[PDB]
């Protein structure tokens, strides 16, 4: 199994790292019909989203979760491994240190 | 998908942004039969619930009702609430936080 | 949809408001068999509990509230009122809001 | 229902109240296989357990097991002091069925 | 039932204990289909997972997996120190069976 977000990354079609070295400037959570979504933004002008949604199903759950709680402690994220061909970018992971 | 609480809000009918700007004042939460809901208060004079479910979204309801508890407890400050208008109180649909 | 802990309580046979204006004193939490329970209680004297399981909608706000109570305990949150039932022993959290 | 952990201990054969009036010294979770469990020790000595969800427990309590996990997590992370445990000391490490915490 | 990490760790096999006496560094979550893991690291060099759950895995082991990774997360965001991990050696990275923390 991968052992680093990069790893994991080259991994699968359609996806980038972007180097965030940073913490969520603002989060945005959904429960409008359809759009069960959270949205994060970035001081660098990036956008990156939560898509609406089996053991995929838990894990799109936590990392809802941990975005929130990112947000909320000001927590500095390293990186995040997103899809690219989705508007905004849809996340697949995310690492943090230190 | 939209990038943004008022590009998400104007895909729907009967909604409206509220910008709070501000932390929760009160939290309130039920879980008497027909009344399982959280109702929160501003300042403002602004109350908002998050609704009973009924007739995807299931999940969502529960993860607002947490986002809106650990919200009042650090008191973190709420940029906007994307609400439907055709409930009293207004029912949320979205919520936005800026640090 | 009641806008507030008062309204919905109204709305109940065998309720009442305590107005409790205080933290909670004491937490404690049972997973025995048919005493799956939390009770807390303040210096007022007053005793409340979140009871054992009897809806399907009412299942999932049972847990909320004791996840609600025993952060609310942690964090030393002033609970402005409790929505009880008092056909209970000790009496049974319905409803419970919070403001400083 | 009891008022009390005490009075909850009390209603169960094969349990004791100790009073530990301290915060957690160690905290241990376990995913392995048939000892999906967690292990809470104090500097007193003590050592307890939530017991693996087995057929000794009933439906109902499968949730709270799950919940007292979390408590004794939480309680750990924050250096929470805990008044009292209700265990079942039928049970080696003796087993929680209760926990109280006063501020 | 074991009454230590070291005891539990010695109930199974292809285990061992690792002594981290740190936190965590890093901290990586994935949700990517079939990579439904965390994998944490530490400044020692370490590299650990909780692995995506599959066959290998029992049903009463499900919600000790998500249980797992709810405890790193809230570990690294509280920079919380670390005593032992019990780990799975026969994965790259070592899979992590049990984990304690003593302060
Ligand atoms: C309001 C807000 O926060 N964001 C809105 C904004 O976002 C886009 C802009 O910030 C531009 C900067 O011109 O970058 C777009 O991202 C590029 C990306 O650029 C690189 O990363 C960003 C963050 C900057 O640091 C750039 O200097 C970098 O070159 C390219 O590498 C990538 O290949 O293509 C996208 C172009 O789509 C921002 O787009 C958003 O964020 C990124 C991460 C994607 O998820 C994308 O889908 C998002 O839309 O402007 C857009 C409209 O263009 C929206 O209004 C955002 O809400
Ligand atoms: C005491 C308390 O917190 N809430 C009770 C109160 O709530 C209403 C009042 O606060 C009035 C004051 O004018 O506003 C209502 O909202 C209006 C809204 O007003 C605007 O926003 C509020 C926050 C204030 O800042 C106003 O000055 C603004 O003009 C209008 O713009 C909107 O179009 O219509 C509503 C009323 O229909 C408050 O209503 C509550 O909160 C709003 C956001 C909705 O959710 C609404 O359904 C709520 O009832 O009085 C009401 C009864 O009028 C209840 O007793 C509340 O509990
Ligand atoms: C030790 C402890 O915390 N509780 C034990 C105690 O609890 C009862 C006492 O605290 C008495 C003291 O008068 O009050 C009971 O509550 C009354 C209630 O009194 C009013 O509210 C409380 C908060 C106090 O402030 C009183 O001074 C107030 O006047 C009345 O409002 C109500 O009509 O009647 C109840 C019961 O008669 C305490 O009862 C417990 O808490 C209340 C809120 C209910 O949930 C009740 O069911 C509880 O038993 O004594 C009991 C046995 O009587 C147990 O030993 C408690 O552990
Ligand atoms: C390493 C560690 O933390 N614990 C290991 C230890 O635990 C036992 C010791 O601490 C002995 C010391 O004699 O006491 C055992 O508990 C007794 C209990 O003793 C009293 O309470 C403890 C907490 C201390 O304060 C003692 O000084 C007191 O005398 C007796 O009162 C009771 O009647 O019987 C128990 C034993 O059954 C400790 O046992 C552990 O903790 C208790 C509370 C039970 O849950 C028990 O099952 C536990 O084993 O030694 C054991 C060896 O078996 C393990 O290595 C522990 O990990
Ligand atoms: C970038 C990062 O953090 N880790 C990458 C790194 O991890 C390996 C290295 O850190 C080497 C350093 O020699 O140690 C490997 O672990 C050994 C282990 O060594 C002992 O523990 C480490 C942490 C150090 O403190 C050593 O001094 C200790 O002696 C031996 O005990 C064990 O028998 O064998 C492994 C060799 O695989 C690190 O391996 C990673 O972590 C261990 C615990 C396993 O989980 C293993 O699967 C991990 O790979 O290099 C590897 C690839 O070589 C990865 O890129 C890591 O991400």
């Amino acid at each position: 199994a991968p052992q680093s977000i990069t790893e994991l990354c080259s991994e699968y079609h359609n996806t980038q790292i972007y180097t965030i070295n940073d913490k969520i400037l603002s989060y945005t959570e959904s429960m409008a019909g359809k759009r069960e979504m959270v949205i994060i933004t970035f001081k660098s002008g990036a956008t990156f989203q939560v898509e609406v949604p089996d053991s995929q199903k838990k894990a799109i759950e936590r990392m809802k979760d941990t975005l929130r709680i990112t947000y909320l402690t000001e927590t500095k994220i390293d990186k995040l491994c997103v899809w690219n061909n989705k508007t905004p970018n849809s996340i697949a992971a995310i690492s943090m240190e230190k």
